Order: C-alpha cells, then structure tokens, then sequence
C-alpha cells in the first residue's frame, strides 16, 4: 500500500501545484489588462501606484493560497505514511486520499472567489480613476 | 500596449518557473516515501523545507515580475520607445532565468540530500 500511498502523494502535490498555476494564470492576464488601462488612459502616476497595489494584493493572496494547500498535502503525507503502518486496509488510504483531494479543490475555490474579487475591485478602481 | 503581452509573458515565465519546482517536489515526496517502506520526521522535514524554499522562489520572482512591470509602465508614457521597451523586456528575461537557475539548483540539492540521508 505504501506505493500506492506514494503515488497519491505525488498526484495530491500536482493537484495543489495545477491550483497554483492556473492561479497565477488569471493574475498574468489581469497584470496584462491594468497596463491597457494604464495606455488608453491620461498620464498619471496614480494609475500605475494603484496597478502596483493591486499586483501585490494578487501576489499576497497566491502566497497565502499556496501556503494552505501546501500544509495540507504535507499533512495528507504525513497521515498517509502514518496508516500505511497503523493499519492499511485500502479503502482507508483510498479515503484518506479522497477527503484529502476533497479539501484541496474547496480551498482553490474559496482562493478562486478571493482572487476574483481582488481582481475585479482593482479594475474598477482604475477604472474611475483618469 | 506590447508591454502589456510583456507582462503577461513575464508572469507566466515566473510561474512557469514555480511549476517545475513544485513538480519536482511531488516526485521528491513519492521517493521518499517509498524509502519510508522517524524516517518519517526525515521526511516531514525535508518536505517542508522544499515548501519553504519554493516560497523564497517565488518571492524573489514575484519582485523581479512587479518591479519589471512598474519599469514598463513608466517607460511607456515616458516614451523610449520599441528597442528601450525590448530592452527592459529581455534583460527581465534574463534575471529571471538566473534566478529560476539557481532556485533551481538549490531545489535539486535539497532533494538529493534528502533522499541521501533516507538511505542512510
């Protein structure tokens, strides 16, 4: 079972790991979308002070997220190995792994709403700026 | 507006860059418990400092993205124009590929310790 263990360690990290990067995705588009409303827009520092907010707000927030999954995944990994050699049935491991990976996509939800929200009151607040 | 594409590119260069590490790390956890077959606080603590580590990473990188992003932004607007704005691009490029290569092999290095020290 420890192999098996294994493997749903590693798929449990790429999980977390594909949440982070579609993450960062969303928050590349958004860096691309605030520098257009800085060009279509007058000459003003503020717009640019306001883009700079908002991309580290983006980037505090991807942090927090990563650091969340990432404690569970090591924590999944350690009550994996744990049962591995307490009692491996099969079914446990099967749903130690399933709660694990149920946990992981309600926490790159919750991410998703907050990234989401950051993202749309930054735009809006460029926008009524210039 | 070219800057803008820049941006992005940038960005997803970073994050690019944070994927392999955390790839890495999953195989990392995957070896080392099959060496577990403790060894388990080994473990703990080599994946945590991989998680630590990953963190500075994409610190660093998410500084280098930010500050290159301001650059551009006030370059545009202050003028300098296509081969000013391909500079500022490309030598952001370049940073970053140092840092993502160093990160890198630090990664590397803790992972193989790591698995060393399982064995012994």
């Amino acid at each position: 079972l420890m192999e098996k263990a294994a493997r749903a360690a590693k798929e449990l990290s790429r999980e977390s790991a594909r949440a982070a990067k579609e993450l960062a995705d969303s928050n590349a588009k958004a860096a691309e979308d605030l520098m257009r409303e800085i060009a279509r827009s007058s000459s003003s520092e503020r717009l640019l002070e306001l883009m700079a907010e908002a991309i580290r707000e983006l980037q505090k927030q991807a942090a927090e997220s990563i650091a969340d999954s990432q404690r569970l995944v090591v924590e999944a990994i350690i009550r994996l190995a744990e049962a591995v050699k307490q009692g491996a049935s099969e079914k446990e491991i099967d749903e130690i792994v399933e709660e694990a990976k149920k946990r992981l996509e309600e926490l790159a939800e919750r991410s998703r709403q907050e990234n989401k929200k950051i993202i749309d009151r930054a735009k809006y607040e460029m926008d009524e700026e210039s």
